[PDB]
């Protein structure tokens, strides 16, 4: 039992990392590791001004302490030396990083502050605190006081000093989502080192999406609890394909303890779906993993939920929400466009298996284009004008969410079950339904059939967008949007990718930014959206055929 | 001094008491309703499989690591010593005597027996007994055992509580109506506390849940890592001054809370500590959040809330109503189903800009487009017959022929009608899922008055699946409930409030005439409620 000092005196670092400013010319296609957070400061100063959040949470860690748990700290450093007013924790610092701090801040508060210095001694500072020209002395220190934990706050040299020396027990990690100018690094952690175990929320702070994770040293009323117990004696049965799925394939998702980043929603549900799903096949012989019913919420004021733990783009999926905007139902327009995401349903073999033999090539009927401009009017063809027939409920919500803000009528329905056989396929997105408190925006869309491999990730963000979208012409701010999955599943031939993904921890979502001056919901152009710091993981192909 | 030291708790289970004076349906409920214990030496109903894997289950499982702090506080307050550890079961003689030899002695469980004339000379070595109630203290205080469990019979239950020496009561309670000769003492809620609620079951043709009784009183590196990842969080809530959290005590006092009817339960006191104040269409106050999902298995019981007292005659009738495809208010208000009788009448009407609509002439409301969609709306006597699409017609054949379709959907927002309807539709759709012979339905309710119509909707929509699941020869299971935007109005806060304190009992169950195979041939009688046992009827606006 050789017990490590940094267990013993509880010695944990905290630091902030953003996005490096290094030379991407050359490929348009920039790869990404954890690696990419490293950026720690600039001309003795941090890059960015500043970041409220991260210095809330800053705050928040290193002067929290638990009195009960002390108790039994004391013991533990006690016997580690043989040895048998208020609780605080204890900071160390580079010198450099002190004399950042704004004279009004120094010491800083509740805190036991330790500086590492050798060009000056405690005779060169008139604050309350401990000076120390050795890292050794810091353990000697921190075994002659009373103190709940110790972070190394920085800066670079410290960080890297005590990383090589092995006395880091955690590192509290911040990872700023946004580029700046650095000169200061943090090392390079050393993945068989240190493994991620746990994953914040996203928010967003001073312009700029974050979040926050923790590294852990990789290895190598108490009775009221048996009613628990007693509770859970009918969870006899288990994962019915458990067997077929292996959870020894999610090694690294089980190994986190804390997953709370947005996209877990959708991670989770994966799992859910391949660890309990029943078993199924749909109408070609293709086989499936189906659950039924789920809600995913995602927090638009926050980030932009486009997942990272694979590639999307989403030039594609913006044409087809301005393609569904001018009630178009003409394929062609997206093609001359290259996007395909219609192509396959419009084609000759398609249309004549729908029945549709008198629909012209590329002619998609009264899909959710018509539905949304004209729910009622009868299609004729895709040429047509159709002008100021049928029902306009695109309009109709934008007016209702202006004028009478607390309706509980204010639904976008795409299920327009007269023109179902019409449509070259039924709509999936039956509907969306918002809702508006405080000046704020939130939208609910009710999918009935949803591939979770392929899908649902663009549908997550095709409909997050378009809250963007009816919230500005609105003169509002988006909140929420909330997803229901009817009918969820995963087709066999996604499994071994979905697994792979599953085992990717997600990187801070990126942001969405909408051309300002557009106040009309139909005034919007492919270049009025920019997709910004969407750092990501490489692409998989949900399919592996070759 | 107490009972709380020797760990000694107490297992049973009650079913309800007959009565030839009364019959079978009864009236006021409490906790007592429960008291059924045995039968002529049997128990009331045979036997019930789960119930006897529960007791098994708790009166077996042991926890050694835990067993610690028992001998410190055991030996330690009696001032002397001690003198693979298993639990105790203390039963009557005739307790013991049911048994049968097979499984007697109950397998290890140390077996004891509170006899008077019972000679120990013809009993094991380890199958211990005593003389005198007393007399356990002692054999306890010399043994080291983990728990000792109070298994009867009700004779020796009485005696026990009496004597205040029990900690907790693990009480079954099994919901139907039994013979009876014997029966557990009607227990003191002064002294005696419910503090969790289990799942609700089906088991050997009969719905029951687990409750427990407690005596009133009267790592940690990940744990620390759970506090900073909620540094942002919210130190109280929207609406927690406004509505005081101390009038929850009951809710609150509630350890474990798995009955389903939390999840309505749940939402109402979310809405009430969370909600946005807001007014609606009405100038009157709500306190409303978007987007909820409530899951009930169908399977093991009848969704139908018992913290309240509700009557489905009315809305059976409804459903009666929509599946013939009607649109006429009269039908309804001569069956004195009044649901609808506001939306029809003239101001109604002419408010809703309908001047040419006949009174109670609904328009083309849920009964029209789930027979004829899309068909041309003239009025309420009208012939519709084979116009428009029938999509109920449409998804029965779609389960029948085509389970795993993707597309089994009834929808009500025809978008084309709404302004010709009284007024638009609150459930937009359903949407059905088959898997392995079972049905499940997911409806979409787009506005949710939580304290007066949600309780009804999940009635309604169960009692459909029921429906559609037996005309398709399929076993009904999950019916999911999805609200969109979830209000409560301020005038139902305090009703809501009593209700929130009140401990849900084991849901009834509903019993369809097998014969019906057409969706189109029900009627009124071959809908049967069995088993409702509910507290009182609350007045939601109890504003008078
Ligand atoms: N992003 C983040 O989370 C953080 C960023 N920072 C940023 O990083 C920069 C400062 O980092 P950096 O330049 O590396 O400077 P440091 O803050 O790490 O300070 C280095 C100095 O501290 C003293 N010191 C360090 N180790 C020892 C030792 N073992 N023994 C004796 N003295 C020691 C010495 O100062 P002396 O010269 O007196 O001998 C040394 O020159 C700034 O730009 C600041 O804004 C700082 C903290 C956190
Ligand atoms: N629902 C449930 O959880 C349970 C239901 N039951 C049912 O209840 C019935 C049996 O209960 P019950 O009638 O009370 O019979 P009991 O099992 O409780 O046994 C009563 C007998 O045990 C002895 N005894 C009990 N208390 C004392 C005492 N304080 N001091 C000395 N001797 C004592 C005496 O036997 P002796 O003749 O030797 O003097 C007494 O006549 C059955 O119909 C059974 O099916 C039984 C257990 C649990
Ligand atoms: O926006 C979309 C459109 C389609 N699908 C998927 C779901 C099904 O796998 C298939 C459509 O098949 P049906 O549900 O119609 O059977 O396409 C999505 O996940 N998202
Ligand atoms: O089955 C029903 C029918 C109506 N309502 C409620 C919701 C609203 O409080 C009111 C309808 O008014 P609008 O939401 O349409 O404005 O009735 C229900 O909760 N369930
Ligand atoms: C607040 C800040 C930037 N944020 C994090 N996450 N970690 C640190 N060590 N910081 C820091 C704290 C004190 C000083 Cl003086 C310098 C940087
Ligand atoms: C198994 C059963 C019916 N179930 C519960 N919940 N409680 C008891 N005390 N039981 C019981 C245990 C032993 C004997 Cl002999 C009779 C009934």
């Amino acid at each position: 039992m050789m017990e490590q000092v940094c267990d013993v005196f509880d010695i944990y670092a905290i630091c902030v990392c953003c996005k490096v400013e290094s030379k991407n010319e050359g490929k348009k296609n920039e790869v990404f590791n954890n690696y990419t957070f490293r950026g720690l400061g600039n001309k003795g100063v941090l890059p960015w001004k500043c970041n409220s959040l991260d210095m809330k949470y800053f705050c928040a860690v290193t002067t929290y302490v638990n009195e009960s748990k002390y108790e039994k700290l004391k013991y533990k450093r006690c016997k580690y030396l043989n040895k048998e007013k208020k609780l605080q924790n204890v900071v160390v610092m580079g010198r450099t990083t002190w004399e950042s701090i704004p004279k009004k801040f120094k010491p800083l508060s509740n805190r036991i502050n330790v500086i590492l210095s050798r060009t000056l001694k405690k005779e060169d500072f008139d604050e309350d605190v401990y000076i120390i020209n050795k890292v050794e002395d810091l353990i000697v220190l921190l075994g002659k006081l009373n103190y709940y934990k110790c972070f190394i706050i920085g800066g670079s040299v410290v960080y890297q000093e005590f990383l090589e020396k092995k006395l880091i027990k955690k590192i509290y990690f911040t990872r700023i989502n946004s580029t700046y100018e650095c000169d200061v690094f943090f090392p390079e952690i050393n993945e068989n080192e240190y493994q991620i175990i746990s994953v914040s929320d996203v928010y967003t702070s001073n312009n700029t999406t974050l979040d926050f994770i923790i590294y852990k040293k990789t290895n190598n009323d108490d009775e009221e609890e048996d009613d628990f117990v007693y509770f859970n004696f009918n969870k006899e049965k288990e994962e019915k394909n458990k067997n077929s799925i292996h959870p020894n394939d999610f090694q690294i998702y089980n190994s986190l303890k804390y997953k709370y980043h947005p996209e877990y929603q959708y991670l989770n549900i994966i799992y859910d779906i391949m660890m309990n799903g029943n078993k199924q096949s749909d109408r070609t012989g293709v086989g499936v993993l189906s659950k039924f019913g789920y809600i995913m919420k995602f927090d638009l004021s926050q980030y932009f939920p486009l997942l990272t733990t694979k590639k999307l783009f989403l030039r594609g999926i913006i044409e087809e929400l301005l393609w569904f905007i001018r009630g178009e139902t003409n394929g062609n327009t997206l093609l001359n466009k290259n996007v395909r995401i219609w192509e396959a349903n419009g084609t000759r073999e398609f249309l004549d298996n729908r029945k549709l033999f008198h629909r012209e090539v590329n002619d998609l009927g009264p899909i959710y284009g018509f539905q949304w401009r004209h729910f009622g009017a009868e299609y004729t063809n895709m040429y047509d004008n159709y002008e100021n027939k049928g029902v306009d409920q695109l309009k109709n919500i934008i007016n209702l969410i202006k004028n009478d803000p607390t309706s509980r009528r204010i639904l976008l329905c795409a299920w327009n079950v007269k023109d179902l056989d019409q449509m070259a396929l039924p709509p999936c997105h039956i509907l969306c339904q918002f809702y508006v408190f405080d000046g704020k925006l939130s939208c609910i869309m009710y999918q009935r059939s949803c591939d979770l491999g392929l899908g649902v990730p663009f549908n997550i963000a095709s409909y997050s967008i378009f809250t963007h979208m009816i919230a500005q012409v609105c003169n509002l701010q988006p909140a929420q949007f909330i997803h229901v999955l009817g009918n969820a599943h995963v087709y066999n031939n996604h499994i071994d990718s979905l697994k792979i993904q599953l085992n990717r921890i997600p990187y801070p979502f990126p942001t969405l930014k909408l051309n300002p001056d557009i106040k009309n919901i139909e005034d919007f152009t492919i270049s009025d959206f920019t997709i910004q710091n969407y750092v990501h993981h490489e692409k998989i192909s949900m399919d592996m055929a070759a």
